[PDB]
RNA sequence: UUGCAGGGUAUAGACCCGAAACCGAGUGAUCUAUCCAUGAGCAGGUUGAAAGUGCCGUAACAGGCACCGGAGGACCGAAC
C-alpha cells in the first residue's frame, strides 16, 4: 500500500490552502500515487480482476476529477499534469 | 592255369568341348555409396521476417504509425 506519512507527503506537497486534503489537486496526486503503487500488485497478480476493478474505478475517478479541473482552471490542471507526468 | 593279344565291364577327369553354380584364401572404396579431417567456390539483380529507434497511445501491458534492419532448405538469373 502507502502509508500514512507519504501519503501526509503527498497531501502537504499538493496543499492548495491549509489541511485541505480535498481539493482536486491532492485527490489526482493521491490516486496517481495509488495507482502506480497497485502497478507493482498487478505485476505479479495478473488475474486478480477483483482487485483490478477497484484500481480501474481509481483511474475512472482521477479523470473525472481531471476534466473537472481544467474546464474550471486550466492552468491548474496543466501545471497538475505536468507534475505527475500524465 | 600262367602269359600275350582282343571284346565288355569296374574305379579313376575315363570320348572331347560347354554352364548357370558351390566352397576356400587373397585383391579392391584412384569409380561409386555413406562417413571423418582439412581446404576452396557460389557473376549479377531482388524481396524485405524478427529485433531495434522515434512519435502517438494504454492505469499499465496492449495497440498504431514512421523509420530502420537484413531473416530465409526466400525469389530471378550466369559459373557450378
Amino acid at each position: 500500500m502507502l502509508t500514512n506519512s507519504d501519503r501526509e507527503q503527498i497531501i502537504a506537497q499538493y496543499q492548495r490552502g491549509e489541511n485541505d486534503t480535498g481539493s482536486p489537486e491532492v485527490q489526482v496526486a493521491l490516486l496517481s500515487a495509488r495507482i502506480n503503487d497497485l502497478q507493482n500488485h498487478f505485476k505479479a497478480h495478473k488475474a486478480d480482476h477483483h482487485s483490478r476493478r477497484g484500481l480501474i474505478r481509481m483511474v475512472n475517478t482521477r479523470r473525472k476529477l481531471l476534466d473537472y479541473l481544467k474546464g474550471k482552471d486550466l492552468g491548474r490542471y496543466t501545471t497538475l499534469i505536468s507534475q505527475l507526468g500524465l
